């Protein structure tokens, strides 16, 4: 949560095909993204599709959704910051 450095938002990534499919439904297509962008587009995907129950323990429900196949989970909490970064990282390649 608070032990995640700000520098993490600047990491450059090439999404794997399924994460890219998902990103293409909410943002401009491109080869390389920042982590800031991947987080904003994933957030926008979830909110637009009404996958997130805010006043219900802050859980994203994704078992009826491609997001679920991407993450390998039926649901998760937006408070599980390290978990989320990990599930995202497994769906992309870091570039440098
Ligand atoms: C449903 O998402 C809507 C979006 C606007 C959002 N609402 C958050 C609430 C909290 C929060 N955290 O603690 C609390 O109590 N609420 N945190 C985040 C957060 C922000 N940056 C890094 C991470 Cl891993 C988490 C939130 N997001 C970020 C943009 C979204 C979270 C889900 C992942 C897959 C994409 C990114």
């Amino acid at each position: 949560g608070s032990q995640i450095p700000a520098s993490e938002q600047e990491t450059l990534v090439r999404p794997k095909p399924l994460l890219l499919k998902l990103l293409k439904s909410v943002g401009a297509q491109k080869d390389t993204y920042t982590m800031k962008e991947v987080l904003f587009y994933l957030g926008q995907y979830i909110m637009t599709k009404r996958l997130y129950d805010e006043k219900q323990q802050h859980i994203v429900y994704c078992s009826n959704d491609l997001l679920g196949d991407l993450f390998g989970v039926p649901s998760f909490s937006v408070k599980e910051h390290r978990k989320i970064y990990t599930m995202i990282y497994r769906n992309l390649v870091v570039v440098n």
